[PDB]
């Protein structure tokens, strides 16, 4: 592409896979490359992320791992002393920076994204919204997620993992959830600190002091609301909160929750090699969902349980 000669030269050392993989970044590339004038091994770490960015990703699998050729493109050229700079700027990055090379085209999570970034987050509270919604646990105005307590958990525990949680318009509704789920919402119950910027605050108070009761989703203290329920834009700011640590644009209690069932499609999708109405009418079952009608419903999901969405985002998983 850009620089055709180096490029080519270190494409003769690959191994023809790695050639495949190769050949549409250095494609995909050559217009930042003309931009700046420079090559990769040239460029600076938010340009790498950037570019990156401009691959339009859905995964932050393959966000990795095409970073990870890169890597390896400019270890190759630091080697041959092509680059300005002798130091690899793509091994600076860190974790979280990934997640701004996420592109625009997403708006669902896989399960294995949802696993990294709780993995991330040192506050209960966000892996339980997070987790929590993922796994069904809204309800209309949150009221299932908001008015959920540690007594409801427990009880779950020691009930085949199955909640009852309460809405506050449609009344009481049975929904198994994982032993993950569980555990984050017991520790969440408890929580009595919120650490600001995800425990890395500048300033001169780290954490705040959240509100004492039994709820899994709990107010801080500052807000002048009440020692009981919170409200939705509790959950609101959680989200938040998570998106400004990521640098993220999609995250919706809805696009959760509906990654939540694009899950459990792909699941059925391997086992049965096709999504059809058969597997949406699973899933309105799995995640107990309130429906009118049943058909109109699984009709109605078509929008995004499909199987262009669940190849889409779990491409590598089916090994497509």
């Amino acid at each position: 592409g850009f620089n055709s000669e180096i490029k080519e030269k270190y494409l003769d050392t690959l191994s023809e896979g790695m050639v495949m993989q190769m050949r549409p970044i250095f494609a995909k590339a050559e217009i930042t490359e003309t931009l700046y004038n420079k090559d990769i091994y040239d460029f600076t770490s938010m340009q790498i992320l950037e570019l990156i960015r401009s691959f339009d990703q859905t995964t932050i699998g393959s966000v990795r791992r095409t970073l990870a050729l890169l890597s390896l493109y400019i270890d190759w050229a630091i080697s041959y002393k092509l680059s300005k700079g002798l130091t690899n700027l793509a091994r600076t990055i860190s974790e979280e920076e990934l997640y701004e090379c996420l592109g625009d085209k997403k708006l669902y999570i896989t399960y294995s994204e949802l696993e990294e970034m709780e993995n991330q987050l040192v506050n209960y509270q966000s892996k339980a919204v997070l987790r929590l919604l993922f796994e069904g646990v809204s309800g209309l105005a949150h009221s299932e997620l908001l008015s959920l307590t540690k007594k409801q958990v427990e009880d779950a525990m020691l009930n085949g993992n199955v909640l009852t949680l309460y809405d506050s318009k449609h009344g009481e509704r049975k929904l198994k959830v994982s032993s993950e789920c569980l555990v984050i919402a017991l520790n969440a119950a408890q929580e009595t600190k919120y650490k600001l910027k995800n425990g890395k605050a500048k300033g001169q108070t780290k954490e705040v002091f959240l509100v004492e009761n039994d709820y899994v989703v709990k107010t801080k203290r500052t807000s002048n609301k009440g020692d009981g329920q919170a409200s939705k834009f509790v959950i609101t700011n959680l989200i938040t909160d998570i998106s400004e640590f990521f640098k993220i644009n999609f995250l919706t209690p809805n696009t959760i929750v509906r990654s939540g069932h694009l899950y459990r499609a792909y699941q059925l999708y391997k086992e049965k090699g096709v999504i059809d109405n058969s597997v949406r009418y699973q899933i309105i079952d799995d995640f107990n969902l309130r429906v009118k009608s049943k058909y109109r419903a699984v009709y109605s999901m078509q929008d995004y349980i499909n199987e262009e969405e669940v190849n889409k985002y779990y491409a590598e998983e089916l090994g497509l």
